[PDB]
């Protein structure tokens, strides 16, 4: 009843924030899209920053559930790492929108401590996932010996950089090109020769 | 009057870097300088014109800075390490520049004049890195691996690490980013 009103507001706000930008989304844009009042929205989220914070929290959870679903039947660490990286591509739809929002979060983080803390915890979880995957492939003998933390740092960084090049329209860049670049890095920098 | 626009842009640049473009109202610029929203619009008809002219000014200053630093350097390995050092978000001017760039990546995905400006700027920088790699390959100090893909890799790595710095990743610092990049150059670019 009320938890349902919240989720709908957040789902709508996420999409609007992704496609129009957080500072260009007004409360009445959300209320119009859903048929509610500005007052209902204010009741659940007294400030716009609260809509962003709670929308991010909901999405980090959705995204992690997606990850769990995609990987649970995968035991080979190369296949796991390949899938993990695939889940990070800004493919058409929800993943492209998530990227759109994360780019905004990088900036808003430099200014809002709750957003900064949420982004860091979400980042850290991913970072540990990557590092853990590396150490499994190392134990399985399919990945080269190398410090997994430095490698998780590098892979994560490479991914974010490439995504920017996709979103900002760098000439020759596409999701297929990013995919190819990242698969080349895995095959030549991570996989055991 | 060339002096009034100058002050406006330098002030707007600093406020955008520190407060964020969407949080800077026109009266905020006026108060930092002592003037009115009207005078500000007199020189910049829209808020978006302020961001655009400021960015143009910055891109130029940064390219100048780069030419001054690379001027004499013949050795490609040294040129490359210097190019990379210029991208570090060191406290003060460079960190402020990164802050604006971060906003520009987002505004690019929505505004064409800004996307155009960012792509011409990024392409210049990217070709520079490419060129330098090819130089070191010819001099014999760098591994003969496709320079476009290496430059794509190094540029992406730079952006990603900068983000980790600016957003506060645990254990991240400007010096750690420097070491990571130098290690990338030394172990991935330089010829064993
Ligand atoms: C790689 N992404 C930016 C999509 C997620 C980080 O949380
Ligand atoms: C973020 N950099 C400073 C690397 C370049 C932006 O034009």
């Amino acid at each position: 009843p009320q938890s349902e009103a919240r989720r709908r507001i957040l789902e709508t706000a996420w999409r609007l924030i992704a496609r129009r930008g957080y500072h260009n989304v007004r409360i009445h844009d959300i209320a119009s899209e859903l048929g509610t009042s500005n007052a209902t929205i204010h009741y659940h989220f007294p400030s716009k920053k609260d809509i962003l914070l709670e929308a991010l929290r909901r999405n980090v959870k959705l995204a992690f559930d997606r990850q769990v679903a995609e990987l649970h039947t995968i035991a080979d660490a190369r296949e796991r790492l390949v899938r993990l990286v695939e889940l990070q591509l800004p493919t058409p739809g929800l993943l492209r929108d998530e990227w759109s929002v994360w780019l905004q979060v990088w900036t808003e983080s430099t200014l809002n401590p709750k957003i900064r803390d949420l982004y860091n915890d979400a980042y850290d979880r991913w970072y540990q996932t990557i590092a853990m995957t590396i150490r499994t492939g190392q134990k399985q003998g399919v990945f080269r010996d190398q410090d997994a933390d430095e490698l998780a740092t590098r892979l994560s960084a490479l991914i974010d950089g490439l995504g920017i090049q996709v979103l900002t329209g760098k000439r020759g860049c596409s999701v297929d090109h990013m995919r190819q670049h990242l698969n080349d890095f895995i095959e030549h920098n991570i996989v055991e020769r």
